């Protein structure tokens, strides 16, 4: 009998240049062995999935999902081990893996984990509907598996403007 829990948790930012509401998504799936964590930036609805406005953005534009040290992206409860390396992607409509970019390192920053800057999408991606997707594990070691996470996009220049605030915290208590 294997066991599994799955949270999706959504928000939404405005994007300064364009206007435009900007997404994010966070899936967590726990397995009773680790935490999975999928973190998906995207100008497509995830409600009702229709694509955002309006075609008005140039193919070289460019946004990153996390910051850097910046700010600090994920707290972990203390029965929650070391996070793995971070996959960076972009991924369709349906979240089917694209093409891949480099895989970061997910370091300690504060009271809780970055990684840092590593892969963007432009325009050119954003425009067909795709998102731009991190995934990583954590191993847990027992009960207290809390965690919150901070969701983050910004053009590649400028660096300090969070396009989610960064107020809308996903907070999971144990």
């Amino acid at each position: 009998i294997a066991k599994s829990e799955t949270k999706v948790y959504t928000g939404e930012g405005v994007d300064s240049v364009y206007r435009v509401p900007i997404y994010y998504k966070l899936k967590v799936t726990n397995d009773g062995s680790k935490l999975t964590f999928t973190y998906t930036v995207t100008y497509v609805n995830p409600k009702t999935n229709d694509l955002g406005n309006i075609s008005s953005m140039r193919p070289g534009y460019s946004i990153y999902n996390s910051g850097t040290s910046t700010q600090t992206m994920l707290t972990l409860g203390s029965d929650l081990g070391k996070p793995s390396g971070v996959k960076n992607y972009i991924t369709d409509k349906n979240g089917r893996q694209v093409l891949s970019y480099n895989t970061s390192t997910m370091t300690t920053q504060g009271s809780g984990y970055t990684w840092g800057n590593g892969a963007q999408m432009n325009g050119f991606f954003a425009k067909k509907g795709y998102g731009l997707t991190s995934s990583w594990t954590v191993p847990i070691t027992g009960t207290d598996t809390s965690f919150t996470f901070t969701p983050y996009a910004a053009r590649t220049d400028r660096i300090g403007i969070n396009y989610f605030n960064g107020g809308g915290k996903v907070v999971e208590s144990s």
